[PDB]
């Protein structure tokens, strides 16, 4: 059973734009009914009310229901749709269109990009950053990881999630029922969200024993995360939806990922390091990179290498956009680009203070 | 001798103005060494990074020391400096200066202003939103009452406390001395700050009894308030320092004190009963007015009159900045000035959503 | 015989059409009926809000499905004007206009009436500009007609939604060789609105045309109209009218009147925008339909000789301080902070003021 | 002959002066001998950023009081430049800078020299106008003359604080009969900064003085200057300059070099700047004193043909992002976020661009 990948980095005008992805429709570069995810850079804030990201999905989902001749209900069930918001500093929005079929080919000199897609079911309110999250998110990992035809989680290199996240009418609603959420904020519900789903990943691929895992470790014991998770939250959601990518012997793309760990914001090596492992071994084959996709966060210490700054203090603008703007712009200036993929918020995503990086690259 | 407590308004261009101080010291209208307490609203953001209320401390510590040839640490020994930031919408930064003169004279008839100042210790990090904060905040009210000449709690109408709050580097020492600080979240340590604070003014003054008071409430249970308390955080100082405003039957000041409760951010009737209750019963009488000091806030339930707003979830502006603009437009909109008090957060300070609000007015 | 409807509705989130589907369901609203929605969307107001489009979005794609025609149809057939930004205690919501044509006799004296017009798309070098303000004036006209309202004078309130600039825009303005109003995007939203608000006022008679050319855009106060109200937005190329008013030839149970707030803080214009509506007194009240104000930052940076920060912060744009500010004041008012409140009054009503309508029951 | 000894010193807060106070406790800086302080400030770098004020005003009580003198005459004898806007990673510092005078010989070579001036005060109205050009022009040669360079290409930095307009001074202009150069608080801060900056280059010989008029300033971008760097602020009226090149009459340890960062993300350009200072390798990064830098927003609203919506942006002002931006990218080269970055760069390098510019030991 070969799968071959295609992955397309699209720029964008505005979070409705469908005109980069309709050109690669029209000259038939792109089968719509072969797009398994979309992965978005979306301008809003990144935050709780960042309504682009719930905006380019609508206007995704409508382009290709029509495209099609379906229900956009039975595109949104068929397509992972991955909004993440935020495009501070230099970052440029863009989607990234992954493209999945069956093809009849022979083996692969090795392992190939390979992607899996999954989703789990609706979580309550009460739920988020709590065991019923981690375990369900868990679950639809090693479900995704199936899809992708991936077996042994040391060739995953990249779990992309979109969660939910509180608001305030969110939080009243639970209180009127009884119940009490794992945190009375709106912003800090992304964390919670964000890193109970890094831990599903953690162990669904074995990082994290599950003995180690529970609701009072969750966004408090930075020493447990994940290599390759990297999560996103949003309103527009009520649940989990996860794409694995990593390498398959079942592939037959003539693309690869690789990936390291930033172990801080400035960390330029370990941009280099995950190119590397990406296939690209000096500046003359950076041309072969189709996207770089990293988790960036403000370390909880209030510092990077001993010297302060004020993310965590700073009541203007939130630490997750300040994130963003620093890897994205680190990122951008080693590969001459910043067209790439920056998520802000890293709990249990790398290191307390870092975050997963991975590149698709061309062989 | 006798007290009597004369209180300006000032307009001022900056942080750091002092002219319209420095115009009623040289015109005599003031005696320096008569200066009890000043009560600033400075147009820095009101959060956490707002060096607008130590510059203006400094600024006027500063000044007065060198007009009363004494340090400025003598100064902030015995001056209350409270700068509450954040002067949103049409808000007018200013400084309201309280002077108490000891004069050889009769009381006023009746019951007029009367000031008290207390300042507690400093508090480590790990105390504050606490029943260490809740305790001494109480006993230190007691004493500014004495101070005041005030016995009756009944005669309190305005207690205005300046309180600490935590910075990323304060709750990363806490950590490293192997302490728990209440919330590790800068700004939302403000709201531990203020409502511990506000809880000790309660305590004080007998509107809650102490077995209803412990950790768990403080910042939880909304059913417990004080109806005269006004809390502001900053990071410029480490301890509580609290103005008793009431008024005294030993007392010659030709000014009154009153107050109401608003019971939501538009309840415009309160901002008139407050009126009402400083002696001030029709529109012409408005001119009596020294000051309107109020607290305003973001309603835990995300609505006000079951209509709901952003403040809770918008990650673009904090939330007490949008409920000062919203309460300080609400009083203009009454006295026609909108050159009042408003400070944010009111968390144990009237219902949830409501705040205080004194009204000091010419007899 | 005109009959106008007018529904004010809460909305969730920018794309919630629940509560304009329950009416629909429930046989209020006869969705082939409705030619206005008036928003106000939860973004920040300013340049990079995408709540404006994605409200339109929704709401066209509901009626498109709802009627049986393309989303292209409806937003010919319909009205979409988003206002963003809901500062302070602002309650997101939309304001449906409904108008049928009914077999019964027109009301005594005059009753609520609607008109709606479109202009072309504007390049960006005409936004600020004289064709701009004629193009508008013209499409005024229009929608008055539209409205079968013959005096200016019965005209209460003329909604506009605006285009603005963009840095993308603008770069292109420059590759082409054309100078723009203003290079500032923020600032270009403020040219937008102005030049469509003399617009009314050219066509409604409140000024001569003598008076108004390129340099007084933006810049001479004394010219503004009393009933204009301006909207900007990336979401669309052209300007959008509605004309509010009362005409005879009407059948509804609303009216519709209305003041000018002299400053952010004038509770008094509030009050006369309700008395010239009908509602004399408090317990009058619940006959609010909605009310419908602009706000703005007084270019001296003071209100009633105070100081404001509204000019100097650079952390939030003035004209999400004006929408909290002025929100504030009404909902103090009419108790009720689920109002229409629009920020930028240049050339609406005086400097730091702007016109306050109320629709009302009769 | 005269010897620069240079000092970064990290800040816990505006008004922290304990760091300094360490290093003159310790008999390693003589107070005496300071001649300019440049700092970061975790403000927000724009108009209502008072803690450049706050940062100025501490240091200077903190000298007067070592030293025995007024502040008056301690601002009178030292600059203080305090740059806001402390973004991203971006650590909060000031840069002491020491002049001594020494019996030593000539060292070998060009070293380290520094020069300090003043302007006059400017009225609001001469802001972003070639008036401030002139005197700006005027006090860069006195600066030079300060640190005892004669040629230009000897000079590797200007650093500048310059004034900005206010509401409030825009009304006292007004009332005086006058016009200012904007009616806009931050967009004022880019018309003194580009009238410093073209100041800058005409002192210097960049370009020439026929070239430069009043509709240049922040249009024409193909003016600038290669080592100018102005920053802007509510706390001062005039501008403050000070000079940083090499002297052959200088027996400083330390050397200063510099290039131009052609776009936000050039961090080809940070290393060319550590090597024209002498580090040839990431080995020898530790003789790094300080990288100090400007960074900008580019007009086509694109950093090499990639959308960016800086320009967009009405949360988040412009200036605020190019310095999150830099710093990032500069950190990333040297290992260390505790770098200056100031935003806003008109006639400073090219549009998007600036100069950068590294003090190393030898
Ligand atoms: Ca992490
Ligand atoms: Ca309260
Ligand atoms: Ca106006
Ligand atoms: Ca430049
Ligand atoms: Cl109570």
């Amino acid at each position: 059973h070969m799968q071959k990948v295609e992955v397309f980095r699209i720029p964008t005008a505005s979070p409705d734009d469908i005109s980069g992805l309709a050109t690669l429709i029209d000259s038939g570069k792109i089968n719509p009914a072969e797009i398994v995810a979309i992965l978005g850079k979306t301008e809003g804030n990144g935050c709780v009310n960042d309504f682009t990201r719930g905006f380019a999905t609508q206007s995704l989902a409508m382009y290709l229901a029509e495209k099609l001749g379906i229900s956009r209900e039975e595109v949104v069930k068929k397509v992972a749709f991955i909004m993440s918001g935020g495009t501070e500093g230099v970052m440029t929005p863009h989607i990234t269109v992954f493209v999945r079929k069956d093809v009849a080919a022979p083996a692969a000199p090795g392992k190939r990009l390979a992607v899996g897609v999954a989703f789990t079911r609706d979580f309550l309110p009460e739920e988020l950053g709590r065991m019923e999250q981690v375990n369900e998110v868990a679950r639809a990992v090693k479900e995704a990881m199936k899809d992708a035809q991936i077996d042994d989680p040391r060739d995953v290199h990249f779990v992309q999630i979109k969660c939910p996240l509180l608001t305030a009418e969110r939080i009243e609603d639970a209180k009127r029922r009884g119940k009490d959420v794992v945190v009375n904020d709106t912003y800090k519900s992304m964390a919670y969200s964000r890193g109970a789903s890094a831990l599903g990943v953690a162990l669904a691929l074995g990082e994290i024993s599950a003995d180690k895992i529970s609701n009072e470790a969750i966004c408090h014991d930075w020493n447990l995360y994940s290599s390759v998770a990297s999560t996103s939250a949003g309103v527009e959601l009520l649940n989990d939806e996860i794409i694995v990518v990593g390498n398959s012997t079942n592939s037959a793309s003539d693309l690869v990922i690789g990936h390291s760990v930033m172990k801080d914001a400035i960390d330029a090596d370990a941009v280099r390091a995950a190119l590397k492992d990406a296939g690209i071994r000096s500046d003359d084959e950076m041309d072969r990179i189709v996207n770089v996709l990293a988790k960036a966060e403000a370390a909880s210490s209030g510092t990077v290498r001993g010297r302060r700054n004020t993310m965590l203090d700073d009541s203007d603008i939130n630490h997750t956009r300040s994130a963003r703007a620093v890897v994205n712009a680190v990122i951008a200036s080693v590969v001459g680009d910043p067209m790439v993929y920056v998520s802000g918020g890293a709990e249990h995503q790398g290191p307390d203070g870092g975050g997963p990086i991975a590149v698709i690259a061309r062989v």
